[PDB]
């Protein structure tokens, strides 16, 4: 078996609040590179750009979400 | 319906991880079932842990990865 990058494009942001989870996978036997895919409330899957500013901070406002 | 949108799906947080042992993490924030962000860290070998989201180390260990590509 082999297993490849899941990612064809990654995309600049999504809006924040869309966000239904985020699953982050470092570089592997599967991927040379950090996939970041986010599934976003409507059921969508998207790919973001982990080295994007904007995505990185999307992540930081979640991981700092909880009260 | 499921049980991972009826409640939290962490028993505890762990403050740190070794990050090489991870092989992926979701992020879930917080919402209706679950005050808190949970961060699920599946490590080599398939055991999940959950990582403190609010942890410096925790997000330290999340940018290591997101910059894992950059020179």
């Amino acid at each position: 078996s082999e297993l490849r990058c899941q990612c064809l494009k990654t995309l600049p942001r999504v809006d924040f609040k869309n966000i239904q989870s985020l699953s982050v996978t470092p570089p592997g036997p599967h991927c040379a590179q950090t996939e970041v895919i986010a599934t976003l409330k409507g059921g969508q899957k998207v790919c973001l750009d982990p080295e994007a500013p904007l995505v990185q901070k999307i992540i930081q406002k979640i991981l700092n979400k909880g009260k």
